């Protein structure tokens, strides 16, 4: 029985998924709104078919979904609920590398009634991080140990040698997704109590986070970690934090953008016209003139800087992006998306450059015999150089786990119905085994103290 | 006329030199005290012959030197004068990748009278750094520009992903050489005036040095840079500094070892006996007991720490080295060498790991038209993974330049007699050309401001 999969999306993390599936003899229809993008991804790939499809078209989506055994939603997570509803009425399975949101979880019973499996959070973060966090936690518990502290930090960044731009950041996955993640309020456990961080004040929490001597990482909380007390079954943990890693200087730069209104997704009439960046910025920052001096004067009066050195650096970075120039904007209605169009222009990985994925779990453990130790679980991988034809570390670590999950749902290895995530050794072990043995993907443990 | 070369040494940087020369049809005799070491390096290498030879034996040295056209001194630099005296008697050329010291310079006229060329400072640093520092300086001057500031920083370190040990450092070249360099007094130009740093206080001058967002580099002055005002012909420079790069935390750790006397090369009777580290450390630090508590007590009272966190870190690192344990020391007479034996034991690169060479020149320029700009010349290279059979970045960037120089002295490309260094475009250009076009070795320029 030849299997067939509908892959929604042809972006950053899709090629590895397409490769793994077609290399298994599974037919894959690659679908997104821009036919050309779908063709480019599937060009030369055996068993693949490119088509144009907008998930907003219910009739069109249902007709295509009905032609396959399962749908992979590798598109903006805002669309997952819609995709699941289509899969439910067509009785087809679903796989995503996104968080299970309340909207998605609401469809759990309906999914079960339709007898379908909606497997989520099986990319890098969320995904691989869950697999190895749970692996260690269950091991410790089985040994009568206690997890007093659970930390999990991850960052998809450019390799240090390829990080030379004002932001120390280049895109390896959804550009707008990156900006959206920069506004997420966070919550976590510290010294046994819940600590909250409001979205608009996320960057200010950034602190240097030491992993290895050679890296200059800074970190900030990632979304709400408190539910993991129950999700990972670690009620004894006083500290529980899932965080994000960036390079020195990044958060301060973002903070300024947030403070002057550049991460606002509020529709502005003036942002639908291709006006010069000078003017767009003037309106966004609310400066009295499109002059660089006036714009900067307003920005400095409304932003925070750790020092005059920082201020000089960030302002020069903003200028580098071209927001003070005559170059016309790519009108996208709101500041966030309009800025995003220019970021996509200037922060792309170039020939010969590579990305880097750093993922590290840290466990403060209290052994059964009252003894204490510190354990780390790490994954540090560089992507293949641009122009080599190889995968970036991000695409590999997201797309491969995704493909493995798809194959498991198709062959019944993952058989629970409803809206799921990698939260049971029943499916986590098989996932880890395949990723390790067949692809060399794994987190390595080590006792640090 | 088949050329023959006597390569003294078979350590870290020799394999690339041996490979390049023998691949050129040049016969090479690999010589050092330990016959097995010479054999291991030349095993399977065409045109190579391994022998045991101690440069301290004048008669044996002259006899061997006389059989070749040129001698490469890839051994501790304390031996260069001795090697050159032998080369002078035998009228043979010499090449080293070491600094021209006063002792070596004293032999300049005798070398000239013997008609031989003694080419030095043609490794990575000193070496490649000289080549590209001069290249840019002469370009700017030819354009009527002024070099107001000249900075040159270089570090041979483990790649960030391979830097996971208490020191953030692993050996890629002479272990004791590394330690010796940590005690060198420094001097440089700052704001038009000479600034001196005493050897014992070198580590305290370390400051974060920004190059790329991803790296966490710290830097300190490297030896006396003041002579370069004349050496590089930049009398108009207000700031002139040649420095070294290490990773965050390294200098503070070394500072402690220096303060408690671990970098002393004073012969101690008790350090000639394979006693437990506990005891050795006790005597060296002068603690009232071999107890971990007493030793640490003495250390904390005699060392400096930026914070209690730092103190905890460094003490844990020292314990990691095992100087508080029962393990017997490898008796080497003095603290520096005795400690070195243990460092060599614990700080070696392991399977799959790799080093990193970061070299960057920075020039603050004042153009002819009064305009100003900042230029950087960079080289950032990772070494082949251990076990791959490839060269480390250090071995490649030291050994290849050395081999090219040897070939140039042999065919006459470098013909000036006496004690030399890469200080003239006459020989620097050919050196850079060959290294760039044949091996892809070069520093890339860029205007930063
Ligand atoms: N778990 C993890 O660790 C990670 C998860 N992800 C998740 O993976 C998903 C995809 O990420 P990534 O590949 O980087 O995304 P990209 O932004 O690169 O690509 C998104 C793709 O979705 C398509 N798309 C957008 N809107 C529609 C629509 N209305 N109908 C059909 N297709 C549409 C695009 O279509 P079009 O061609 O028409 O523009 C495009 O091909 C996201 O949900 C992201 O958050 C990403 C990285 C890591
Ligand atoms: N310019 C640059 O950028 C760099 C320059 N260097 C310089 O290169 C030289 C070699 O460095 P590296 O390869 O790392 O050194 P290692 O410490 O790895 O090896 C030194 C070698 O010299 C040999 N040796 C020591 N004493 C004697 C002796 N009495 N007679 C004969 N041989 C002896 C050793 O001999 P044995 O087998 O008997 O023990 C060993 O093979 C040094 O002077 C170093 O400072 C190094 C790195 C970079
Ligand atoms: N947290 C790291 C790793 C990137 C993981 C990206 N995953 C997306 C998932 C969004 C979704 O589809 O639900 C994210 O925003 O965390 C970093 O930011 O560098
Ligand atoms: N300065 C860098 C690069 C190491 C180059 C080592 N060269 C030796 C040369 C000694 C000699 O033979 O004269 C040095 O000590 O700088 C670093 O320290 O990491």
């Amino acid at each position: 029985a030849t299997k067939s999969v509908l892959m929604l999306g042809s972006g950053f993390v899709t090629r590895p998924t397409l490769d793994v599936l077609t290399d298994s003899g599974i037919k894959v229809t690659v679908a997104c709104r821009t036919l050309e993008s779908a063709k480019k991804l599937s060009a030369g790939v055996q068993h693949s078919t490119p088509i144009s499809l907008d998930v907003n078209d219910d009739a069109a989506l249902d007709a295509e979904v009905a032609k396959h055994d399962l749908v992979i939603s590798l598109i903006p997570y805002t669309f997952h609920a819609t995709v699941i509803k289509s899969a439910i009425r067509q009785k087809k399975h679903v796989v995503t590398t996104s968080y299970v949101s309340p909207a998605m979880m609401e469809l759990d019973q309906a999914a079960k009634d339709a007898g379908i499996t909606v497997m989520n959070e099986i990319g890098l973060d969320p995904g691989i991080d869950h697999l190895y966090a749970i692996k260690t936690i269950e091991e410790v518990h089985a040994a009568g140990g206690k997890i007093k502290t659970f930390l999990s930090y991850c960052g998809g960044l450019p390799a240090p040698e390829s990080s030379d731009n004002p932001l120390g950041y280049k895109f390896s996955w959804s550009s707008r997704g990156v900006l959206l993640a920069l506004r997420n309020a966070a919550s976590f456990y510290k010294d046994g109590k819940v600590t909250n961080v409001a979205g608009p004040e996320l960057m200010a929490t950034a602190k240097p986070y030491f992993i290895y001597p050679g890296f200059a990482f800074v970190a900030y909380p990632n979304r709400d970690s408190t539910p993991y007390k129950e999700r990972y079954q670690i009620p004894e943990a006083d500290n529980i934090v899932r965080g994000t890693l960036r390079y020195q200087g990044f958060p301060q730069f973002i903070k300024v953008l947030v403070d002057i209104g550049f991460l606002s997704d509020e529709e502005q009439p003036f942002l639908k016209e291709a006006i010069p960046w000078k003017e767009a910025t003037q309106k966004i920052v609310k400066a009295s003139s499109a002059s660089e001096q006036d714009i900067v004067s307003t920005i400095v009066s409304n932003a925070t800087f750790e020092s005059t050195e920082e201020q000089k650096r960030i302002v020069a970075g903003l200028k580098w992006l071209g927001i003070f120039s005559d170059k016309k904007i790519t009108p996208r209605g709101n500041a966030l998306d309009t800025l995003c169009a220019t970021l996509e222009e200037k922060m792309q990985f170039e020939e010969g450059e590579r990305d880097l994925v750093m993922l590290q779990h840290k466990f403060e453990i209290e052994n059964k015999d009252g003894s204490r130790e510190t354990r780390t679980s790490s994954l540090c991988e560089y992507g293949a150089p641009i122009g080599s034809g190889g995968y970036s570390a991000m695409a590999k670590l997201v797309g491969v786990p995704c493909a493995v999950a798809v194959k498991f749902v198709l062959d019944g290895t993952i058989s629970d119905r409803g809206v799921l995530a990698p939260m049971n050794s029943k499916i986590n072990d098989p996932l880890m085994k395949e990723l390790k043995e067949k692809y060399g993907i794994e987190c390595k443990e080590k006792v640090v103290a």
